[PDB]
C-alpha cells in the first residue's frame, strides 16, 4: 500500500502542472493579448496617412 | 516490570509532541495561509493596470 502511494506520488510529481503560478501568467497574457489586438490595429493604418497628400 | 514502564516513559518523553501546541499552530497556520491566498490573488492583478494606459 505504502509503495503504491509513494508510485501516485512520483507520476504527480512527474506531471501535475502548478496552477498558483499559471494564475498570474494567464491574467499577464490576458493582458499582453489585448496589447497585441490594440498594436495591430494601431499599425493597420498606416496606409490612412497617404490619402492626406493627394 | 519498573524497568521496562521507565524504558516506555522515557522513549515517549524523546518523541511524543505536546498537542495543546499544535492546537494553536493549526488555527495560526490555517488563518496564515488563506491571509497568503489573499495576498497572492491580489499581487497576480499588478498588470491589470496597464490596460487602462491605452
Amino acid at each position: 500500500g505504502k509503495l503504491q502511494d509513494s508510485l501516485d506520488a512520483g507520476v504527480g510529481n512527474l506531471v501535475d502542472a502548478d496552477l498558483a503560478k499559471e494564475s498570474a501568467k494567464l491574467q499577464s497574457l490576458q493582458t499582453k493579448q489585448q496589447l497585441g489586438v490594440q498594436a495591430l490595429s494601431i499599425a493597420n493604418q498606416s496606409s490612412s496617412s497617404i490619402l492626406s497628400l493627394f
